């Protein structure tokens, strides 16, 4: 038998994970019951029972365990709002006595909360406004009173700082000691909003309309302000007093956005500053004062992080780790050849040495010890789509171990990490070509402990079923390498001739082609309709250096779309490619590529699929549109964004046959962006077919519509393939 | 070959490669009428017609000039520019005056930007105009008008125009200011919509619109909070510009203003007299006021003897509304079509000081309308000749006898023509007939006197030429017998029809109340090509709910939406397979609005009959239709009313079934009668049944989807989906 569509959407071959939450250096917790497990003896306890909360009456979605194990605080009432956010009630239990507190309750329909990071204390967002206990059972002190539906944030974010800056609801930054609360405030009042129908349930007589303040390409943004807290000395009786934190000099002429909070020691916070042109930021090193009680960024502890060929950061600028006594921090940056590194800063010096190097890339530092710092990068074979753990002894540069790079080199090629408290031991997640792996390692001697997770369950399910395998490799264009991959049907044949499926995302900074081993639509496309599925990094695409990765700035549309076409021309002369059955598929900037390659008028594909597609780039965000593409001004970038369009291209869908897919509560690419497609294509008489999903937003992610969305679209290839 | 070859193609109905000719006109007086080769004013006797207007007169303009509309004295003429669509009759224009007899523009006291409604007196030139949503009055066109109303608030407070509710399913129209017959009298009603919820929807515009724009439209959905109305005469001799103007309102009766209640009808009388009807918000029971002026009040006032019930106990009241009076001269009689005592609608003549009329048309068929009376005739259109329902004809009866009935249009030529409307003269000595008949439609021109064609006026000779060798379809017309009852069917059928062969079968449907789709009306429509080019019969049947028939027929869907109509439907395929040549592995149903509704409710009904189906802007669940048209069929959606079948009658409720069919749903975004939610609530319905279907929505489109640009797409589309249902190459 094969891997068939029904098995993809119903998960019928589950990945077992092995998610762990380290509580201390040497203990974390594991759901099977909740348990305590050891990383000296992999012994553990119950440590709360299936059922302790029985006649507890609500359904419980997570827990959060107090940094000193002596309270829990169980999260019900999920709400979700946009990618990261979320409303929910929280119920605090006493873990001491086993007893769910009852007074001074946190309330229903809170926007975050968080333990500080040591002891008890508390500290949750709730109608826009923060508040912080002290004591779980004790009153709770309010932070800030100009919370405001809609149009001020206390401590969270709005849509746009959700989703393009901290990837997180959260804007709330704890002191390591838990002494100082920090947090954001933004402000949203000239922000447009974006509206949209909301139908609901069948009962519903009206449509809602959903306003969501939305900055577009070019037009006003969210301000924000910087605020940190003493919340030692918190008075019941007089207002908390908030000392503000301005943005340095440089970035107050004009336009900017927080984008890096990363607290130094107990008494130094660095926060990150990008000017609305994304090619200049700046981080402050802000130390609290004595008898003034104020905070002070020194202008000479100022670092300038600037990119003359691109914008900032792979989409920020990165997080700096400072060294425990926070006179010194470690960062990637691209270095002169445009490759990023990670480079050594000390707090008043202007220059950092680089103790990195290579035509490779460090993806993130992971931990920092007194003797290791330790990374992960797709070093290892020249491999950009594989990820392995180094250890780089900081007393010699050069001493640089892999401790993944060899541990099963034909399973694992892609490994991520979890260091405990104190980095003395790691889990090893293997995501790698083979099925993933789950390890135990002590870090003192870099050792394996045992085996979390090998996936032995799934590994002979699928001994039964004619699954795919991936090829990853590169081909050669202009002199410079660019990597692909194939999902190739089961017992393939070089001298057969299959059709093609472009999947396609090439996005900014983004990889396609990888060591990552997948379950997914491919994988029934290729297992059971023999379809290759290909995909390809070409110019734009991230962690092989600027020259690739800033071809495209200010081009969007341009070189990562004609790469596209390109690599589905080498494609067809590998010789076992159909070329009267080649297709392009993508979602989000895929879905705007698959469009631009579609209406190229290349003739090299078939038919295709977006889904909820960018059409033009003053639809979409402001902080993620202008970082690549500046803004759309006559003295800026307008002609580019003019150019730019799918709708623009609308003659050359004449040649191909297309379908658009789209959710109609999508807040993110709006609806709006298929609409012009659509209107476009019918204006100059393209038949095309289309599918609207209501209700469903960007992920389209409902079960249901899951299902249907994945249904439909294998009919539609199917159909274009002429496969019965 | 010299046979036929050609077909009439896709392109063809979306080009307009054959076109039909018209001839639209516009009586001036009794006995001429203008036209447009420019305008000139025909003599009816005669055929010599004088230039009115040339063509180039308006070259200097500066802008291009939509409508036009001559004064009834023919001293000035309107010109409608800027012409920006709202709903289905309602728009706005910039209006400018030409003096017919001084040969120029009036610039001073012009008609302001943005005007909602313009309207000449019945005679001479006085105007009025809806601006800002209040009234105006010039007793001169170059003279500073007077403001009626200062009440009238965007959305909230409507002054002679309607609202959405009351210009889709009320009026017909956006204007609600009626000028008496010489035009002292200005009455005008008076819409409130504070309370009335919006519908909100998206539009998307041009692509260089950044951001969205959301349209609020004060709609009330079934039992919603609906406008409330009042209504008002204004006397436009007593006009000043010293003093607002006073306005007389007139109160509905008291069995009115007890609950929800419409003003449903205005009809003048006489230069003193007007009639106004008024019905209930459960539409069952309908009552005409009668209004005289009062010389020495300067009011109005409605005398209780004089007060008209019209009401039925077996569905609602009208055909789609109670039906106009047609009054004598004098004001102290009409004639009005009523529904008699076995259910069938036929003229009734009152009396204004009486409670009981006589029916002056007996039979089992009905009367359509009232088109014309003088003193010694009443002419009417009825589908009574040979008993064919969807067929028309103009009938003359004598007042003084009513054995006496002539029929003036069925016989002029029975083969071609069986399906004829009128216009009439300002005093019927004089009138156009038209023909949409079986054959090519056919214009002429009558005197009434004695009834002799005077002419030819258009005999569509230049489309009968070039129709003269494409292998067009022909029309069956014919009935089935049903619980003893005749229910009519047409088919489209391909050329060269063959009884033995097997063609696929298209339902064409509609089936709302008192609609019609079996008639004998010539068409050049999707069903032309379907039928011409791609050999399948596209058939239709008015079953259950249908009219025309009676209210036997007509009312057996009351408080019933989506039963029998639907359930006659599905019965109708069953005996066209049944007739021998329809290959019933192929059978197809699509539909527009209700017959989109009806086209989902027979796909959703596991009937088995029915291979695949297209439906167009679908009602899906009565509670999001409007409460006027929702309201007359299916009652309040309330506990104590009828809930339980607005609860029953979702096509959701049905998405489990739809897994056995081939579906095509389609909508435009910005349709601002059957919102796109119709549409959207049946597509999650059906996603979360896990249904495969086919969608397309329209950018922008609206109830019509009526763009040149997205009228081509949507039936090339619908014309591929049906050709692959089909297994056509
Ligand atoms: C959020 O920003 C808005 C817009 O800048 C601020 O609103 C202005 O406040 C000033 C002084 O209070 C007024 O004089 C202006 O007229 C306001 N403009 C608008 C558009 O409202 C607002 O004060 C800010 N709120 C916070 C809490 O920072
Ligand atoms: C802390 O600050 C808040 C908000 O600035 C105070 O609450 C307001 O108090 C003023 C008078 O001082 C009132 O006019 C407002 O109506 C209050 N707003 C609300 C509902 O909070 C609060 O009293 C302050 N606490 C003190 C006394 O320091
Ligand atoms: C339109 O109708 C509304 C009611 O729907 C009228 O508003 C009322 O006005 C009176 C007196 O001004 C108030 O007592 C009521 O509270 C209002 N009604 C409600 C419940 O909103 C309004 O006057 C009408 N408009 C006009 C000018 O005719
Ligand atoms: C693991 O085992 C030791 C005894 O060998 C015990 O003291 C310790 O508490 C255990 N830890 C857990 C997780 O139960
Ligand atoms: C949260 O909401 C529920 C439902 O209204 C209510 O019964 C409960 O008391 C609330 N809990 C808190 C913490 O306010
Ligand atoms: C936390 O840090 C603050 C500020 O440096 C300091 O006063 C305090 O000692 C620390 N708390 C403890 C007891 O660890
Ligand atoms: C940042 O971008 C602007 C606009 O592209 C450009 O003119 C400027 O040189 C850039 N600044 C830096 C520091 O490279
Ligand atoms: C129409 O014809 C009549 C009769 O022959 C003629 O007298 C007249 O000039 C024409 N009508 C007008 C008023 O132009
Ligand atoms: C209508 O608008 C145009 C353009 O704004 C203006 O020139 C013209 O005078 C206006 N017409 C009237 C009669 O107000
Ligand atoms: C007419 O009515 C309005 C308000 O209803 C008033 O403002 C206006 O001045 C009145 N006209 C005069 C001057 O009589
Ligand atoms: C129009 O009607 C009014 C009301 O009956 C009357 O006073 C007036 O004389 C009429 N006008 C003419 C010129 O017939
Ligand atoms: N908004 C940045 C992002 C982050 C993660 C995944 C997708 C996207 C995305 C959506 C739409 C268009 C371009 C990117
Ligand atoms: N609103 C009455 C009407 C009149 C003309 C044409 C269609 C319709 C209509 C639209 C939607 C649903 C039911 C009827």
């Amino acid at each position: 038998k094969t891997y068939t569509l029904t098995d993809y959407l119903k998960n019928t071959y589950r990945l077992k994970l092995y998610s762990l939450r380290w509580i201390s250096d040497h203990e974390y917790l594991y759901k099977q019951n909740i348990l305590v497990f050891n990383a000296e003896y992999g012994n553990s306890s119950v440590f709360l029972e299936n059922s302790t909360f029985d006649e507890f009456g609500h359904s419980i979605n997570d827990y959060s365990i107090s940094p000193d194990g002596q309270f829990i605080l169980l999260e019900y009432n999920y709400v979700k709002q946009w990618r990261h956010s979320y409303t929910a009630s929280y119920d605090i239990y006493d873990l001491n006595k086993r007893q769910l507190i009852t007074e001074e309750r946190i309330p229903n329909n809170t926007q975050w909360v968080t333990w500080s990071p040591v002891g008890h204390k508390l500290a949750y967002v709730w109608n826009n406004d923060i508040y912080v206990k002290i004591e779980p059972n004790l009153p709770s002190y309010r932070i800030t009173w100009t919370g405001k539906e809609d149009i001020i944030y206390n401590g969270i974010t709005d849509w746009v700082y959700e989703e393009e800056v901290f990837s997180a609801y959260s804007a709330l930054w704890w002191s390591p000691n838990g002494t100082f609360l920090a947090y954001a405030q933004f402000n949203d009042t000239e922000v447009p909003l974006i509206e949209y129908s909301f139908y609901s349930d069948e009962s519903l007589q009206y449509p809602k309309t959903v306003r969501v303040p939305y900055p577009k390409a070019g037009a006003v943004n969210p301000t924000v302000k910087f605020f940190v807290v003493n919340t030692d000395s918190l008075s019941s009786v007089t207002n908390a007093t908030s000392i503000q934190i301005t943005a340095p000099a440089s970035m107050l002429i004009g336009d900017h956005y927080l984008c890096d909070v990363t607290w130094a020691t107990q008494e130094r916070i660095s926060l990150q500053w990008l000017r609305r042109i994304q090619n200049y930021s700046v981080m402050d090193i802000c130390d609290y004062d004595e008898s003034s009680g104020r905070w002070n960024c020194l202008v000479a502890r100022q670092h300038i992080e600037m990119s003359t060929t691109g914008w900032v950061g792979r989409f920020r600028p990165s997080e700096p780790h400072f060294t425990l006594d926070g006179n010194s921090f470690y960062k990637i940056i691209s270095n002169e050849e445009g490759y990023r590194h990670i480079c050594y800063f000390q707090i008043d010096k202007k220059d950092c040495t680089f103790i990195t190097k290579g035509t490779w890339e460090v993806i993130g530092i992971e931990a920092l010890t007194s003797d290791y710092l330790y990374y992960i990068s797709n070093e290892y074979k020249g491999m950009p789509g594989g990820r392995n753990l180094y250890k780089i002894q900081l007393s010699d540069y050069t001493k640089v171990t892999c401790l993944s790079c060899e541990l099963n080199p034909e399973r694992c090629q892609y490994y991520s990490v979890s260091f405990s408290k104190e980095a003395k031991y790691y889990q090893l997640r293997c995501s790698g070509p083979g099925l993933p792996l789950y390890t135990l390692h002590s870090s003192v001697n870099d050792k394996g402990l045992r085996v979390l997770e090998d996936n032995s369950a799934l590994d002979k399910m699928l001994q039964n079923v004619q699954m795919p395998s991936k090829k990853l490799d590169f081909i050669i264009l202009n002199e410079t390498k660019f990597w692909y991959q194939m999902i190739l049907p089961p017992h393939f044949d070089k001298s057969k001739k299959y059709p093609l499926l472009l999947d396609v995302y090439a996005g900014p900074c983004s990889q396609k082609a990888d060591t990552v081993f997948r379950l997914n639509w491919a994988t029934y496309l290729a297992s059971t309709e023999n379809i290759i599925v290909a995909s390809f990094d070409g110019r734009g695409s991230g962690y092989q250096g600027d020259k690739i990765m800033h071809a495209i700035n200010r081009r969007l549309g341009t070189f990562e779309v004609e790469d596209q076409i390109e690599a589905a021309r080498q494609f067809s002369k590998m010789g076992f490619v159909d070329n009267k059955r080649i297709a392009i598929w993508g979602w989000s900037y895929g879905g705007y590529v698959t469009s631009m390659v579609l209406g190229s008028g290349s003739g090299v594909f078939k038919c295709g699929i977006a889904v909820a597609p960018v059409s033009r780039w003053e639809y979409y965000d402001s902080v993620y549109t202008e970082r690549y593409m500046g803004l759309p001004t006559p003295e800026d970038n307008l002609d580019h964004y003019r150019n730019s369009t799918v709708m623009s291209r609308a003659e050359n869908f004449k040649q191909v046959e297309y379908l658009l897919i789209h959710g109609t509560a999508d807040d993110n690419v709006h609806f709006q962006q298929s609409a012009q497609i659509s209107k476009a294509l019918v204006d100059v008489g393209v038949d095309f077919q289309a599918m609207w999903y209501t209700d469903e937003d960007h992920g389209i992610a409902s079960s249901t519509a899951h299902q249907h969305i994945y249904t439909h679209m294998s009919h539609f290839i199917k159909q274009c393939f002429s496969l019965p």
